[PDB]
């Protein structure tokens, strides 16, 4: 058999708060967790890419729409993978909304611990992500 | 930037003694550890592996033609690669003649030192490569 992996340095980058507010919605909690088997830090790790990112290129796991206290909110795309900082890995994914008007260079990455807190990560470092697999894989 | 890597496993296989022929040729000796960065055993390791090998899916360097001994020996396409045997690497490489009829789940490696000797390696026992890189990258 083989095993594909793709290595990729980010650059550790800021929002505007989005994520820590769409991770707090206990449906994204609770199909993240059951997906991945963690339960996610409320909130994403946006890092900045050399090249824009498509997640259909990989097997990616698609989350249902649902409505929370009124609003509507669509399901997204979801993509387990390892996140390398120093020698040590952590469990995480890539999450992408189902519908984006195109691919971007910046991503944005789930884990179950805050990793600017664990690793003392300050916008410019840079980290790597690892992904199993793809599309055809 | 971003890095690929492919681990295959292949089953260790034996030929008919072609390799350490072909390997015995001063020509072929001397351009392989001029590519390569090592002077490779007299032979090569042949793996069956559980899906056919493409060659021109990667970055491969080939060699040329060449007259020894009275006779027309042909280039080979050459492909660097770790060879992961446990928990040690062994750098070497899949060299495949330059024109085939088809693509085969047979492949040749060389390696600097004589893997079954050092490794007590049996036709059966499986061992894994790795690739870095391919044609796009
Ligand atoms: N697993 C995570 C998730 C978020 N974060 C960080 O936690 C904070 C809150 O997340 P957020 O989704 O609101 O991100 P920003 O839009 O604030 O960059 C930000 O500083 C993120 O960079 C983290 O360090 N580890
Ligand atoms: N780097 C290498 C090259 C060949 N070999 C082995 O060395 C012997 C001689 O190589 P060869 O090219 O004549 O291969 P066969 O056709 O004998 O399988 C064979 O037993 C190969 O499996 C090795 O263990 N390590
Ligand atoms: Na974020
Ligand atoms: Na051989």
């Amino acid at each position: 058999s083989l095993v594909k992996l793709m290595i990729i340095e980010g650059e550790v980058v800021s929002g505007l708060g989005e994520g820590r507010y769409f991770l707090s919605l206990p449906p994204y909690k609770e199909i993240f967790k059951k997906i991945l088997g963690f339960e996610p830090y409320e909130g994403t790790l946006n890092l900045k890419l050399d090249r824009e990112f498509d997640i259909n290129k990989f097997k990616y796991i698609e989350t249902e729409d649902f409505e929370f206290n009124g609003k509507r909110f669509f399901g997204v795309k979801v993509l387990p993978i390892k996140i390398l900082i120093g020698n040590k890995k952590i469990d995480g994914a890539i999450v992408v909304p189902k519908k984006t008007y195109h691919s971007s260079e910046i991503i944005e990455i789930i884990a179950p611990m805050k990793l600017r807190e664990q690793f003392n990560l300050k916008d410019g470092d840079v980290i790597k992500i690892l992904i199993k697999g793809d599309k055809d894989e």
